[PDB]
């Protein structure tokens, strides 16, 4: 048959919920992660979204970078589906983990890499733009490590909150060489700057490890899609990894 | 004679206090800015630092990017010296301010541009690395605008506070192509990344305005100066701007 699987990607600000019956085509929703949220709250939020699909769920797979949120997901799964969720983490097998402490790498990154190696190949660089922006290097099926930078919103918010005079600027790329007002200055600095930062990190990787395909993902990737040379754009990469890790 | 002037640069985290008798050599001290600080508290902090030179101050010049602190600086000058401080502001004269609202550009950036045009030349690119990192464009003695990005610490701190899993990382350049643990990931993304972001903005400026000389300044510039191409390194640039603006 084609059993329905719930795939969860718990991020610091948002949690992605996706259902699939083949691990190839996904229906997805997004909810705020929500600090004090309960299993009943989560069921209540998902009820009018998933609809009838809710009772078809036979397996629950989760990548999570918010540990406090885990007992909530656990209780949701057990209460409403009488199953325990499968948790994405770094383990030996398809991917080699060539870093100092593999258990410390974010579950979202683990998922991204697993998705990459199953779908796209043994060699590549993954850029994931969310709350933080992440760079992950895969070489000959071995995860090599990467970079972590603040996300676009984290950056504009940090400038707003960390200074007296700066307003909160909307995230929008600059189409100019220099900003002519405060907002334009911050747009250029954060958005265009972050793209330069990413391209510079990528360039240096390529001179050591050679030319590798770049895959772009994340909720914040859309805004700057054309600004970074990439071979693949896949907004579903994390959810795909959760599927492959948990359900093959 | 050689009258002693006190120069003040009020930043969002730190305030710089400097004395000069010639506007060529500067003795300088640094304090936390301090939200609820009074004039007597400022005096008490400066007393053992300035010693007897305190009694010799004839003028007080101030660049400030924290409006609430201004009342305190004004009261300090009046109570202890019976003078009003001179405030750095964009005005017409030796610099043309070719931006939408000149009265909105930070007083420290104004001071930087005044110091540069007076001391270094008509054309240049100023990089001030502080709480936020600034890029300023000067063409034919005319201020053209710039970029604003979060500073190094602002970045590592925003990653720490904006995520569940990430620690507060020390600001130190990465000497590797990819980080092998969490701390190395953040260092590469933040410190090397921000250097790459600046090199891109600068490179793009130089495409339109030619090979302008680059000036480095700011408390955070030291750790990164061997990573950015620059013709001038001047940690006194803002304070020089305060002196030239106020005291000629
Ligand atoms: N305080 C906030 N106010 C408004 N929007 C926010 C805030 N914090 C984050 N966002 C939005 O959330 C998104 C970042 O989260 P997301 O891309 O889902 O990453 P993650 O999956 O890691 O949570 C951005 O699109 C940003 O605009
Ligand atoms: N919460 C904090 N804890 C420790 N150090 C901090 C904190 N916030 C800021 N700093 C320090 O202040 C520095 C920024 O201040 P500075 O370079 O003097 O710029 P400004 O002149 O704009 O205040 C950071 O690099 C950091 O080392
Ligand atoms: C970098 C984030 C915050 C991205 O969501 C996440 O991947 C994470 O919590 N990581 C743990 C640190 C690491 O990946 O090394
Ligand atoms: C960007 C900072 C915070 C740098 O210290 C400051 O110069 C400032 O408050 N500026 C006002 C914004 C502007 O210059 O357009």
């Amino acid at each position: 048959m084609d059993p329905m699987y719930l795939l969860v990607d718990v991020g610091n600000t948002h949690s992605v919920f996706s259902i699939t019956e083949d691990g190839k085509t996904f229906r997805r929703w997004r909810l705020s992660t929500g600090v004090f949220q309960t299993e009943d709250e989560l069921f209540s939020h998902l009820h009018p979204l998933l609809g009838d699909a809710m009772r078809e769920i036979k397996g629950i797979g989760v990548a999570s970078v918010v540990p406090t949120q885990n007992t909530v997901i656990e209780r949701f799964s057990q209460k409403y589906f009488h199953i325990s969720p499968i948790w994405v983490k770094a383990k030996n097998g398809c991917v080699k983990w060539n870093v100092k402490n593999p258990s410390e790498v974010g579950a979202d990154r683990v998922a991204n890499v697993v998705a990459f190696v199953k779908e796209y190949g043994k060699n590549g660089i993954i850029i994931d733009m969310g709350t933080a922006t992440t760079v992950d290097l895969v070489v000959n099926g071995s995860y090599e490590g990467g970079a972590i930078l603040p996300g676009f919103f984290m950056m504009v918010h940090s400038l707003f909150r960390g200074t007296a005079k700066l307003p909160l600027v909307e995230v929008k790329p600059a189409d100019f060489v220099v900003g002519k007002d405060t907002e334009e200055n911050i747009r250029l600095g954060v958005v265009n700057g972050s793209v330069y930062a990413l391209e510079g990190i990528i360039g240096r990787i390529k001179e050591v490890y050679g030319d590798l395909p770049v895959v772009l993902t994340g909720g914040q990737s859309k805004i700057v899609k054309d600004m970074i040379k990439h071979e693949i754009f896949d907004e579903d990469l994390t959810i795909k990894g959760v599927y492959h890790f948990c359900f093959g």
